């Protein structure tokens, strides 16, 4: 019900999907299943999320249950990194495939550039709190998951949180096979990610926009913070509109032809955040909304901004 957006491979990716982050295990299942019953195929995974076996029991029942096939589902994971190393990609993937009960991933993406220390511990830091770098980097890792794609185990790869210096860093390795199809990153009327979104787009990568309503339940928000869900002049345009916040916040990517993943364990949300294709923004009220700028992440991944491809010291 969700439109698409083409992928240079000419798949079609849906433009909404439902994200995972912080969807507690017992809560999940049920999101994942009122999500596609509500028409979602897009789902947004991640090993670190720690309940991709949730969202493999909900995809499954599903199926057999005869309420969506395989083929219009769209499933993407990502691999965290402290699995940069050749064999640990595949141990990851392998994890990761076998949670989601599936027998290929639609996207596997590398979650940060910037590599951790390989070990038992997925935030591996020092005696001073700083993230101990790995030994292999994300260009290793992509390596590893190009692999993936030759086996027939994942149709696509992508990045995530990648600034354009290190899209080039990749798109330049020598003997690259696949490029990625999407760069997922933070966006939102306070990011609004201009620069990024020309440059990917220029080279026919698609963005994928998280965090869309501001993370309101990311565990660090502070009072002050700003709030998109509160922002009147974003509440003024969707009450014109006869909508809520949430939907013009969803509504604002799809109108720039970028993916946006909102995430919500509410069914009444759920199912809210996908009624976005019956109205649309006036040029007047996207430029507005454009102008809401504020360069404000919700996601900075603090402790790993000393590490070499920390990707938010680039402009864009
Ligand atoms: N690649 C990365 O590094 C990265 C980083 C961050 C996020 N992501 C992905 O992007 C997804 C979305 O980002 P996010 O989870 O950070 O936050 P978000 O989608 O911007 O916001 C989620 C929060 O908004 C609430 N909410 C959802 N729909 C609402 C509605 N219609 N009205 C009012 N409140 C609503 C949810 O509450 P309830 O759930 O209680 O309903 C939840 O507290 C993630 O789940 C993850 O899949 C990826
Ligand atoms: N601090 C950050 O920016 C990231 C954000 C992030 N959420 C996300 O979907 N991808 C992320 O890497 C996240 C997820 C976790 F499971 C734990 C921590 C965490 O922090
Ligand atoms: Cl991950």
């Amino acid at each position: 019900m969700a439109t698409f957006v083409e992928l240079s491979t000419k798949a079609k990716m849906p433009i909404v999907g439902l994200g995972t982050w912080k969807s507690p295990l017992g809560k999940v299942k049920e999101a994942v299943k009122v999500a596609i019953d509500a028409g979602y195929r897009h789902i947004d995974c991640a090993y670190v999320y720690q309940n991709e076996h949730e969202v493999g029991e909900a995809i499954q029942e599903k199926i057999q249950e005869k309420a969506v096939k395989r083929e219009d589902l769209f499933i993407v994971s990502k691999l965290w990194p402290t699995f940069f190393e050749r064999p640990l990609v595949r141990k990851a993937f392998e994890k990761t495939l076998k949670d989601l009960k599936l027998s290929y991933l639609d996207v596997y993406l590398i979650h940060w550039p910037q590599g951790f220390k390989s070990g038992d511990d997925l935030f591996p830091k020092d005696d001073k709190g700083n993230a101990i770098g790995g030994k292999a980097t994300f260009l290793d890792a992509w390596e590893a998951m190009e692999e993936l794609v030759d086996e027939g185990l994942v149709k696509a790869l992508g990045v995530s949180n990648f600034s354009h210096f290190q899209i080039e860093k990749l798109l330049n390795k020598p003997g690259l096979k696949y490029k990625p199809v999407t760069n997922q990153v933070e966006c939102h009327p306070y990011l609004t990610q201009e620069k990024l979104i020309q440059y990917c787009h220029s080279k026919g990568i698609t963005v994928t926009a998280y965090s869309p309503l501001g993370s309101p339940d990311r565990p660090w928000a502070k009072p002050e913070d700003p709030s998109l869900l509160e922002d009147p002049k974003i509440k003024e345009i969707a009450a014109k509109h006869k909508k809520t916040a949430a939907q013009v916040l969803i509504r604002f990517h799809i109108q720039r032809n970028v993916i946006v993943i909102p995430k919500s364990v509410t069914p009444a949300r759920i199912v809210e955040n996908i009624q976005v294709f019956d109205f649309k923004l006036s040029d007047e009220e996207m430029a507005t909304i454009l102008s809401f700028n504020r360069n404000w992440r919700a996601c900075n991944l603090l402790q790993s901004s000393h590490l070499e491809d920390y990707p938010f010291n680039a402009e864009y």
